[PDB]
């Protein structure tokens, strides 16, 4: 018993990570196979950030320029290329510590954990969402360009996020390992619009779960509702709309408990409209919705 | 900029994670060099677990009742004793993976990340704190015994707690590496009285300095108090007396922000007084305080 916000273990992916240096830049590298992977804006200065001409700045670049440092060992530069928001380093040596993975894009309201680096060295590791509107409330100072998001399914690291850049708000925001920024954004030191943001339902839902797995019950009442009643209520307090799809995902969890996921959702509809009264579920006084139904069943069994 | 709850990365502790197994129970150890560390209670059967002879159940073991696997190997065992809780079986090998390492007990209201484990298998990692009352409100299921809490500075890791029981509150309770449990708890399946917790104040405070810098200052006020005066409140709502030490661990981030450690604690005062008026700091709605002042000045700079 107890539930957490648990990150998975980054032993796999710290064992990734590279120092990237480009004239006055360093930034993080992710080092896979023979290939190092960064956001492009190590090639930049404070005079292109307003609005870099990337391929222009990566035209003046040779495989010299960038000094690639895993630790102690410097790696040799064979080859570079952008592909989107990314520089691909081909180097003349594969990441001996290279786990099995896969370069995944997640979808909004999906969770994963960051490794935080500064200079190639990891500092720390904490479990995120990918907000509804494409942004992570992340912990990321200068220098920590190019820290990696990621899942891991037994022994394969599915890496999502590569981190590019803080918006004027002090919201993050980042690519796929495909140099995609998730999101309208684009990177450039400019003011960005970030969608409207809502709470992802199915994960308050999950972690209304966990609560009743974990001995938190209070919450829970004489009452139930319909998609439609509560969806009115999600509405009203910037919810992510519930679908059959997102009851489907909280079957596992439903079954458990025996708890059916529209009584749920009465009570998360009377937790909405009255608030916690001053009480707490699982050491939280909000609705937490960083646990996916995945991410409850998981930790809930032992899952490693 | 953005505050989050980061464990240290759990690389190093990952590697000398193994399976420990005795009998029908199998648990975590802790391979360093050529010793693995465990909880004693691994010798147990259902039986015995209401008031163990943890004495005469050992002599019933011998070297080769101990299996310990490290994932893919099986690890030879050449010695086994009890130290207080823990057992230390020697092994004919010396852990490969061995990072530098201490052994530290550290004390109430100091923070560690936590590398959960099942059948010798790191499942996830989280930060949490020593309760002022010696429990931890952690995430353990069974076969969790035996994983490891941890701080790193620099490339040293300083191993501090290790996983034995859970209390019949759902809290949970452990050993220093020498099997030395914190409080007064003792390895039986009992009912047994936790003290009275309180919330770390020093931390409390650490965290409002780490709110300030991040941009949440809402609850900054034209107030200030003395050590008495803010020890009143703190007593009233159960709050660990704060010292001129606790102010003195504070000090860079009164030196950062400009802001008075007095000035700090009436702004905590008011909130304790008034609460958050439905507000949030740092995306929570209570007051956090796993976060130490070594936590924020390390967060808020980079340190790796
Ligand atoms: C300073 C910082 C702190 C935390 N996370 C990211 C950053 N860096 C940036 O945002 C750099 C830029 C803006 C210009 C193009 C490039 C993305
Ligand atoms: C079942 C479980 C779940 C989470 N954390 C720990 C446990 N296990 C125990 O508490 C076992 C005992 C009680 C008897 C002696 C030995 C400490």
């Amino acid at each position: 018993s107890g539930f957490r916000k648990m990150a998975f273990p980054s032993g796999k992916v710290e064992g990734c990570m590279v120092q990237v240096t480009c004239g006055t830049t360093t930034l993080n590298g992710l080092w896979l196979d023979d290939v190092v992977y960064c956001p492009r804006h190590v090639i930049c200065t404070s005079e292109d950030m307003l609005n870099p001409n990337y391929e222009d700045l990566l035209i003046r670049k040779s495989n010299h320029n960038f000094l690639v440092q895993a630790g102690n060992v410097q790696l040799r530069v064979i080859g570079h290329s952008m592909q989107n928001c990314v520089l691909k380093l081909k180097v003349d040596t594969a990441n001996p510590k290279t786990p099995k993975y896969k370069f995944v894009r997640i979808q909004p309201g999906q969770t994963f954990s960051v490794l935080a680096c500064y200079n190639g060295s990891p500092s720390g590791v904490y479990q995120c969402a990918m907000r509804p509107n494409f942004t992570i409330k992340g912990s990321f100072l200068n220098g920590s360009c190019g820290s990696v998001g990621f899942n891991i399914d037994y022994d394969c690291v599915s890496f999502c996020y590569m981190h590019h850049m803080e918006l004027p708000t002090g919201v993050h925001a980042g690519t796929d390992l495909e140099g995609n920024f998730y999101g309208p954004f684009v990177d450039r030191q400019t003011a960005q619009a970030a969608g409207t943001d809502t709470t992802i339902t199915v994960n308050v839902l999950a972690w209304l779960y966990a609560a009743v797995i974990n001995g938190d019950r209070w919450f829970l009442n004489r009452f139930t509702t319909t998609l439609n009643d509560f969806n009115l209520v999600a509405m009203k307090y910037n919810y992510e709309p519930l679908t059959q799809d997102h009851v489907d995902i909280l079957g596992p969890l439903s079954a458990q408990t025996g708890i059916a996921v529209l009584d749920m959702c009465a009570s998360l509809k009377e937790l909405l409209q009255n608030g916690m009264n001053g009480r707490t579920i699982l050491g939280s006084a909000l609705l937490e919705d960083e646990f996916t139904p995945f991410d409850v069943v998981r930790q809930c069994s032992g899952v490693t």
